[PDB]
Formats: structure tokens, sequence, C-alpha cells
């Protein structure tokens, strides 16, 4: 069921930088994950213009934010294009390599962590607040998969057997013990309002 | 040879807003067109990861900025994914409709013109400085096309017979008489430095 993979060494060191650097403006994680969901939703939307059947796995284009204090998770759910297995294992890592290097150059040169999205690697900002990230995803062409990593240089992929999700991606943030402020309705709302206010898809912030 | 099309009424009114509103910070046009080229280059790059032959029409992934004082044009050239005929005539217009409406709502509500890129319609910022825009583009699946518009509610498309470009998109800005500062090497460099400094593709600013 479970395959284990090594991050390429550059992503590994980016993840450790994110995890070990002292940086108090952690909230930008949420903007990066939302902006990712928006791009994925733009992508399936555009694709559907030439192949309307690509929306057979779900017509609604949206983003949901789901805090769970019991599990201490914040989940970002979209009905975007999703990721194939090849994306999870390979394509996105290839992509992340030059973005990482550029970002890592920019930082030595005085850029700061909040600029991570400009380098195509904003997903890894999840590790500002999350000790473990689980990503469930479903692309029209492929099976539903669960990717997961607590950093430390590796990650897993397995075919997923929880609730079928139709199409999209769900990012589950297992929050660090000191980052539970991001389970709070008021804190989430404050962040979405500040950083994500012009996203062209409804964002629903679920309550508990 | 030449087909003439009407903009949908919402894009028409956006273009007139861009053309008639008093707004002195015109330089952001260049950031929007560069950011467009970057996304198009990300797109062909990603596609090539699963189909390396998509790079048979050119391996180099780059952006060139070409001022021409004699013709009074500034051209932004990329070797990105390019646009099919259906994109030019249809797909991009469909896309632009909700971005426009959202942007136009945001403006009534106090947002300003520089935020146009957040709504997916930054291309039309070209009309801050250009009395006419000509776009030459070539997608792997299709022929080379020339799109063109001086606004006033319509646009043309024709198959293009100038130099074959292999793959990509060239945006030719016929500048308004009072906007020739954007032909100046120093002004362009100043703008790219300010707004476009972390683009992950070489940007070459040609001199005359
Ligand atoms: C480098 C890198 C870029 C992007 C990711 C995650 N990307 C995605 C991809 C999709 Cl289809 N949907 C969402 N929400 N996120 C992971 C790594
Ligand atoms: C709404 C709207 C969005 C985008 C455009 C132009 N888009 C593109 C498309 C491509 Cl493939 N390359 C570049 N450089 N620009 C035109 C209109």
């Amino acid at each position: 069921e479970v395959e284990t993979f090594a991050f390429q060494a550059e992503i590994a060191q980016l993840m450790s930088l994110i995890i070990n650097t002292f940086y108090s403006n952690k909230e930008i994680f949420l903007r990066e994950l939302i902006s990712n969901s928006s791009d994925a939703l733009d992508k399936i939307r555009y694709e559907s213009l030439t192949d309307p059947s690509k929306l057979d796995s779900g017509k609604e284009l949206h983003i949901n934010l789901i805090p769970n204090k019991q599990d201490r998770t914040l989940t970002i759910v979209d009905t975007g294009i999703g990721m194939t297995k090849a994306d999870l294992i390979n394509n996105l890592g290839t992509i992340a390599k030059s973005g990482t290097k550029a970002f890592m150059e920019a930082l030595q040169a005085g850029a700061d962590i909040s600029m991570i999205g400009q380098f195509g690697v904003g997903f890894y900002s999840a590790y500002l607040v999350a000790e473990k990230v689980t990503v469930i995803t479903k692309h029209n062409d492929d099976e539903q998969y669960a990717w997961e990593s607590s950093a430390g240089g590796s990650f897993t992929v397995r075919t997923d057997t929880g609730e079928p999700m139709g199409r999209g991606t769900k990012v589950i943030l297992h929050l660090k013990e000191d980052q539970t402020e991001y389970l709070e309705e008021r804190r989430i709302k404050e962040i979405v309002k500040k950083h994500s206010q012009f996203i062209g898809y409804p964002i629903t912030l679920f309550v508990e």
C-alpha cells in the first residue's frame, strides 16, 4: 500500500529552513495554500472550456477551510484540477528544484520568507505551522492518492481509501502544538480578509 | 484572411475604463505582461515534463523586451505555451468575463487599477500605454495567429505570415504618443527591477 520517497536534497533543505528559521509571520501559509487552490480551480475551469466532461467529477468550483480542534488540523479543500501520481512523485519535485534554488538565493540576498510564492514553492510554507502535512488529491485521469510528510527528508504516497472526493485536493495541516491559533474562526477570517480577499471562488470557512 | 469579432460588453467597458480613467501609475502594464509570459512559460515547462516532444518547437524558455523607437512599439516576447485560435476568439474571453466583473466591483468599492492582475485580466492594462495592441502567438497544436485591437469594442484575428516564431507569444504595444518613456532603456530596466525582479526565466532587455 505505502511507498516511501526521498525528497531531493534541495527541497529537504528548504523544508528544514522553513522548519528551523525564526520567523514570526507564519500566517502567510494560508494565503499560499489558498492561492494554490485558486490556480488549480482556474486550471480545471479553463480545461473545461474545451472539454465540458472534465466537470463530470463535480461542477462546483470552491475552497473550504475546515478547522478541527479535536484532531488539531486545519484542512484546505478545493475542487480544483487535482494531482496525478506523477505530479506527487515527480513532476512537482522537478518544478520545485529551480524555484527552491532561486528562493534560497533570494533569501541569502535579503528577501524574506513571505515571498516564497513568487518562486513556485509556497506549499512548503505549510511547515511554518504544521508538524505533518497530509494531501489527499484526485485528478480526473487517475486514482485518489494520499501524500504525506513530516519532513525529515522523506514523504509517502499511497492510494487513498477514505471518502471519495470526486476531484480536487485537500491539504490537511497537523498543526504544531503552539500554532493552534489557526483553528480559531476569528484568526482565520482575519487572515483570509487580509491576504486572500480577491480570490475569484467562494471561500467557506467552516465552524465547529 | 481577416475575421472581426465584438468584445463582450463587459470587456469592452473594462477596456474603456482602462483607456479613459485618470491613473498616473501606468508602468504596471509591464509587470502584468511579464507575469503573463512567466505563467505561459511555467505551463509549457510543466507540460513538457510528461511530453518532452512539446519542446520540439523550441527548448529555450525566456522573455525578451524589444523597444523600437522608429515604429514606436515595445514588444514582449516569450517562448511560452502560446494560444490556440480558440483561446484568442473564445476561451480567454469567457475567462475574462467574471474576472472583469469582480475587478469592476472591486474598483467601485475602492480597489485600484494596479490590482488588475489579481482578477486574471492584467493583459488589458496594455491599454494604459498602447493605442493598439497586436499579439502574435503560436501554440504547438495550431497555426501562428495575429490578434489585434485598438479597442472601440472590436478585435481581429488572422493567420499570421511574418517570421515563424516556433512557439510562444509576442505582445506588440503601439504606444500612445505621450507614452514613449517606455521605449527608454533606463525606464524599462527601472520597471523590471521594481516589479519583476524574481521572475524565474531570463528577461533580456534589447537595446537599439
Ligand atoms: C512545488 C509544489 C507546488 C505545488 C504543490 C501543491 N500543489 C497543488 C496542486 C493542485 Cl492541483 N491543487 C493544489 N491545491 N495544490 C506542491 C509542491
Ligand atoms: C483575459 C486574458 C488573459 C490573458 C491574455 C493573454 N494571455 C497570454 C497567454 C499566453 Cl499563452 N502567453 C501570454 N504571454 N499571454 C489575454 C486575455
